[PDB]
């Protein structure tokens, strides 16, 4: 059982989007994500939000994550999820959407396990406005301090 995963999405000068995206293990080998973020500035969306390949800096450089978590050689369009980028949770999901936002779903593509090759944690989310510029974003850090089979949280 890998553990569980959260960004925590903080308001800003440059952004007042807030709240949480979790990431939890559930039945079938599928992720559970959790999402619940307020302060959007509807009127420029809907937001495409991915999984970025690098850490948001200590300088908040939304940029500086670099691409979309691609490791299969996904397209943007697709017919089918599978077809996505694995880090492309809008376009298999949906756009986050509105001044708020909290949906639930499961994916199949993302992975909790450090050895795969889909594994997000250590990455980041950023979140875009529709024409794609980087409005906020967020570590993927531990959702629970304490681990280990004789512990507690
Ligand atoms: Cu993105």
């Amino acid at each position: 059982v890998s553990p569980s995963l959260i960004a925590k999405f903080e308001k800003t000068s440059k952004s007042n989007i807030e709240g949480t995206i979790k990431f939890t293990p559930a039945n079938n080998g599928t992720v559970s994500v959790s999402v619940d973020l307020k302060g959007l500035p509807s009127d420029i969306g809907p937001f495409p939000y991915h999984v970025h390949e690098k850490p948001v800096p200590a300088s908040k450089n939304c940029s500086a994550t670099e691409n979309h978590f691609n490791p299969y050689n996904g397209t943007v369009r697709a017919a089918t999820p599978a077809a996505h980028e694995v880090g492309d949770l809008a376009g298999k999901h949906g756009n986050i959407m509105g001044e708020s936002y909290k949906t639930e779903y499961d994916d199949s593509y993302i992975s909790l396990n450090e050895k795969s090759r889909s594994y997000i944690g250590g990455l980041s989310i950023v979140i875009h406005a529709n024409n794609g510029t980087r409005l906020n974003c967020a570590n993927i850090t531990l959702l629970d301090e304490g681990h280990g089979n004789a512990n507690t949280t």
